[PDB]
């Protein structure tokens, strides 16, 4: 678990995201699908996408990513008391998009590689520690969700 101190490392980075949430969400997608181009096979509406000049141009994959950063913004600010906004997610993360618990992992990885890219002066080891405690315990909740839903993360 978290102790409030990381989660005030967390949610003091998470205000910089809100700033520009649109734009923070277009770097992680841009980052995930490149260093893990099964993710977007995945995002299968947004697969024609093969240029990162494409990725950029397209209003709903900036969309996808404020609709799906918003929704982490508030799992973040509910500081581990998030099963309220997981039951929903993992119902059609597990189901429909069929999203491995392994992309999420990947996940990870770019929205801190983003995080650190966009504010360093915000994100020194110890909160980049604390967010990936967060992401990771977030991870660790929706693998749960997902065996009890049943078919494995
Ligand atoms: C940080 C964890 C993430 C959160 C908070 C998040 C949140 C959401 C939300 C709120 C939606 C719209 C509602 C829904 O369908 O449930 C959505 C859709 C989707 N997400 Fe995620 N998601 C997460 C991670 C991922 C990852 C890691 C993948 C794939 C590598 C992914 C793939 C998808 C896809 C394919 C859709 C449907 C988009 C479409 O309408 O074309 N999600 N996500
Ligand atoms: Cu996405």
């Amino acid at each position: 678990v978290l102790s409030e101190g990381e989660w005030q490392l967390v949610l003091h980075v998470w205000a910089k995201v809100e700033a520009d949430v649109a734009g923070h969400g277009q770097d992680i997608h841009i980052r995930l699908f490149k260093s893990h181009p099964e993710t977007l096979e995945k995002h299968d509406r947004f697969k024609h996408l093969k240029t990162e000049a494409e990725m950029k141009a397209s209003e709903d994959l900036k969309k996808h990513g404020v609709t799906e950063l918003t929704a982490l913004g508030a799992i973040l600010k509910k500081k581990g008391h998030h099963e309220a906004e997981l039951k929903p997610l993992a119902q059609s993360h597990a189901t429909k998009h069929k999203i491995p618990i392994k992309y999420l992992e990947f996940e990870s990885e770019a929205i801190i590689h983003v995080l650190h890219s966009r504010h360093p002066g915000d994100f020194g080891a110890d909160a980049q520690g604390a967010m990936n405690k967060a992401l990771e315990l977030f991870r660790k909740d929706i693998a749960a969700k997902y065996k009890e839903l049943g078919y494995q993360g």
